[PDB]
């Protein structure tokens, strides 16, 4: 997989976290090909964020599924390669129902709201929907896929608001 899709940016680090301690933590969920704490070029003081690179996307998934991560005593904020919990799903036409969207998207994350859009005047389905999840990583996984097939339709999916 492209390296960009195997990275996790890690915000909110303890300033005492090092390359070595960040690595020892995140190696619990996969092989790390890279692990860096960002520091000031003059003082060497941590900037409070870094990144790790796993060998595979499944390892990224395992790390994200193991949140919350407390690294060196502080809960950190990992994100993949803006942070929203809602998607627009277009191209679903008039025959797509809630259960089609739920059965597919529930495998990306926990769904809180499905809104199938209807015409304000006639009530007819407009052919698009919004899905809201309990967490942003679902959306991040969704929007990096080239394709989404739901109810036989190839759908357009994008972050919403
Ligand atoms: C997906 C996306 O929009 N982005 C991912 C990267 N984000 C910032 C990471 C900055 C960084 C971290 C670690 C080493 C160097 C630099 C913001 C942009």
């Amino acid at each position: 997989e492209p390296e960009q899709l195997r990275k996790l940016f890690i915000g909110g680090l303890s300033f005492e976290t090092t390359d070595e301690s960040l690595r020892s933590h995140f190696e619990q969920w996969g092989t790390l090909t890279d692990c860096v704490v960002m520091r000031d070029p003059n003082t060497k003081r941590s900037r409070g964020f870094g990144f790790v690179t796993y060998a595979t996307v499944e390892e990224v998934d395992a790390a994200m599924n193991a949140r919350p991560h407390k690294v060196d005593g502080r809960v950190v904020e990992p994100k993949r390669a803006l942070t929203v919990k809602k998607i627009f799903v277009g191209g679903i036409k008039e025959d797509t129902e809630e259960h089609h969207l739920r059965d597919y998207f529930e495998q990306y994350g926990k769904i809180e709201v499905i809104e199938i859009m209807t015409d304000r005047g006639s009530g007819k389905k407009r052919g698009f929907a919004f899905v809201t999840f309990d967490d942003h990583d679902s959306v991040d996984k969704i929007v990096i896929q080239k394709y989404h097939t739901v109810n036989g339709h190839n759908c357009e999916v994008r972050k919403a608001l």
